[PDB]
């Protein structure tokens, strides 16, 4: 069975984890657990193709980064993941897309950008501000709610549609 490497990355508390957990337990995580790295794994089926996703949750935390450049290196993609609620957590993608990009030595490397949180009023981030910037570094763009489920497989599905393709 095909078997796809997804990384998910992005500041602190954007729901990097609720994200996976919800896609690989169905169950939303409330919680506060801030992640030092964890990995999952589950069988899926992607456009009718049964297959592995291995999921390496990693820490939002600048703490964490030197295990970040260590333990991303065979990822084979990336969910690069704010909170549309947290500009801040917006901004700080230019920052882990870099990082992917000098651990894999690439230009190109197969990604996603993930706007999670939409569940939530209050949103600070605007749809057309991240699909600019989706497009302005050639990948797709995903909205999510790691709370109602709404996107998270297309999150990772997509990823996995990356990976393909590259
Ligand atoms: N309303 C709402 N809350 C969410 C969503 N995703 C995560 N959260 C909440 O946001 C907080 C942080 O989420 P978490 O998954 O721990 O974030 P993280 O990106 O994995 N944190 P870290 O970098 O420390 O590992 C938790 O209380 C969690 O329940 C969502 O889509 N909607
Ligand atoms: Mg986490």
């Amino acid at each position: 069975m095909t078997e796809y490497k997804l990384v998910v990355v992005g500041a602190g508390g954007v729901g990097k984890s609720a994200l996976t957990i919800q896609l690989i337990q169905n169950h939303f995580v409330d919680e506060y657990d801030p992640t030092i790295e964890d990995s999952y794994r589950k069988q899926v089926v992607i456009d009718g193709e049964t297959c592995l996703l291995d999921i390496l949750d990693t820490a939002g935390q600048e703490e964490y980064s030197a295990m970040r450049d260590q333990y991303m290196r065979t990822g084979e993609g990336f969910l690069c993941v704010f909170a549309i609620n947290n500009t801040k957590s917006f901004e700080d993608i230019h920052q882990y897309r870099e990082q992917i990009k000098r651990v894999k030595d690439s230009d190109d490397v197969p990604m996603v950008l993930v706007g999670n949180k939409c569940d939530l009023a209050a949103r600070t981030v605007e749809s057309r501000q991240a699909q600019d910037l989706a497009r302005s570094y050639g990948i797709p763009y995903i909205e999510t709610s790691a709370k109602t489920r709404q996107g998270v497989e297309d999150a990772f599905y997509t990823l996995v549609r990356e990976i393909r393709q590259h």
